[PDB]
């Protein structure tokens, strides 16, 4: 198996869903205002971890997508793509920091669960899908130092 | 084809995060303020509709899971999902009435082109989505009149 490009592509579109949602809500003074722990990452870090990650679960995909007992994995693939696109605006459209920690713990799980059925398929396929699950660790972990430092705020849910 | 529990449940939960910016989002005075065709159902309408389509769409997606060939379908699928989900963030959220044309616009050409893909797979699959592109027609045609009978409003955009 190989290269499909209408299989990648269409993977890749449907990451113009979340591109989207950072795209009209970039953070603002809200953002700078808010408490952050000393190792939240500066801005221009985050449009390269995404950017490239779109990328990758998108090949990742579309490598599973050509094999036989493909459906539960990309059923995953689905459910970890529509919780990523609920993020951001939960924490930064909403200014829902609890609700938005439910909603990237949730994704956390779909990811992990992908990344798993991605390996019992295809072993590159699924280290494709380590660092994003890497991310998706360090995400939650962020969400979770801002929640709590902030807490004493009602941007908290 | 079979009845699988684990795959219809996985697409189920995979509604949980359009269902979840629906629940958190819901039209206030901002909507009841907005001119309006006559055709535009009254408010308990939409939890009907969006409840019976995520059970639809879930079945058919499960059915289309368990055979050959699926991939392209089942991206079709995650892709119509992820721009659901950014669909009412963009309307009712940021409140960019026109924005949210264009995320409907292309949720409904993968609504169309999962539809499609499904009926070459199983037919079963592709009749469950039929009710499910008629609604995001009246969907997409609803958003046009809010935006058009609303054009000289600051949210027309
Ligand atoms: C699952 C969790 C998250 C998702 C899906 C997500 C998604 C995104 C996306 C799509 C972008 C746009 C990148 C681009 O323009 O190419 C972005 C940028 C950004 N996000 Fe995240 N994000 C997540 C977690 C977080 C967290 C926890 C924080 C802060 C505590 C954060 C802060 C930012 C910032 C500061 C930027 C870029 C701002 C700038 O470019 O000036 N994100 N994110
Ligand atoms: C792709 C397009 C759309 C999506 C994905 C979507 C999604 C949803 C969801 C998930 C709910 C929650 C239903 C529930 O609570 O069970 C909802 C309710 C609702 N939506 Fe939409 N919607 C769309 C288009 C529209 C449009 C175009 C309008 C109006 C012009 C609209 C108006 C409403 C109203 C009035 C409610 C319920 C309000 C209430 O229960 O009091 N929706 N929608
Ligand atoms: C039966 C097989 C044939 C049918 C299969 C359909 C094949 C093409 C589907 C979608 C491509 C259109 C989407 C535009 C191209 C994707 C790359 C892109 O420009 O969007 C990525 C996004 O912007 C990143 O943020
Ligand atoms: C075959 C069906 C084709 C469907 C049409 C696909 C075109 C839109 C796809 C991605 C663009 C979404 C926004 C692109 C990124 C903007 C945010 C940065
Ligand atoms: C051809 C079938 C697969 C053959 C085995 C290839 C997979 C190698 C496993 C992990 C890469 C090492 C970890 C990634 C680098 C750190
Ligand atoms: C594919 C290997 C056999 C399948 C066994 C494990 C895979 C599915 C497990 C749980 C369903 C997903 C979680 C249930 C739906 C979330 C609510
Ligand atoms: C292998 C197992 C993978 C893990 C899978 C199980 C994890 C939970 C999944 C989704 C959250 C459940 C649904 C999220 C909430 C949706 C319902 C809702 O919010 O409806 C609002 C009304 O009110």
């Amino acid at each position: 198996m190989n290269m499909d490009w209408a299989l990648f592509l269409t993977f890749l579109a449907a990451c113009g869903a979340p591109a989207t949602t950072g795209a009209l809500l970039k953070p603002d003074e809200w953002y700078d205002n808010l408490n952050k722990p000393w190792w939240n990452p500066p801005r221009w870090v985050f449009p390269l971890a995404w950017t490239s990650l779109y990328f990758l679960m998108s090949l990742a995909a579309m490598r599973v997508a050509q094999l036989e007992g493909s459906g539960q994995a990309l059923a995953f693939y689905a459910a970890q793509l529509a919780f990523n696109t609920l993020w951001t605006p939960v924490f930064f459209g909403m200014k829902r920091m609890a609700t938005a920690l439910a909603v990237v713990m949730v994704m956390w799980l779909f990811v992990a669960a992908t990344m798993w059925a991605f390996f019992q398929l295809d072993t590159w396929a699924g280290v494709l899908f380590v660092p994003y699950l890497i991310w998706a660790t360090f995400a939650t972990g962020l969400n979770f130092e801002a929640m709590r430092l902030n807490w004493n705020r009602p941007e908290a849910r």
